[PDB]
């Protein structure tokens, strides 16, 4: 309970990209590809949940952090992007390349 949510905001707090996964699921697969397609990989932590006896906490307490349960789910300096299709639609607008450059994780 509090242990699961400490756990869940530490992951989150500690790197600055955070994704939380579940096991050969395709759009997490694609949003961690995307990801490392900017050279994230030193600030990024992939977390599968699925690979947890705690995956239903897990779940319901990124729904209360993001309005989902589902994985992929994306934190970017502790800012909630959401799934995989957000990080589509941030990435194809400009919007993560403006996330990555205030972090300076992008020139």
């Amino acid at each position: 309970s509090e242990a699961v949510k400490k756990w869940v905001n530490k992951i989150i707090e500690e790197n600055i990209i955070a994704v939380f996964a579940k096991t050969e699921c395709p759009y997490c697969i694609k949003a961690i590809s995307i990801l490392k397609g900017y050279n994230l990989n030193s600030h990024m932590h992939v977390e599968n949940i699925e690979k947890n006896p705690d995956m239903a906490n897990i779940q319901a307490y990124l729904k209360e952090l993001t309005g989902k349960s589902s994985v992929p789910r994306i934190f970017i300096n502790k800012d909630v992007v959401g799934g995989c299709d957000d990080l589509v639609k941030e990435n194809d607008e400009g919007k993560l390349k403006e996330r990555l450059q205030k972090l300076g994780l992008v020139n």
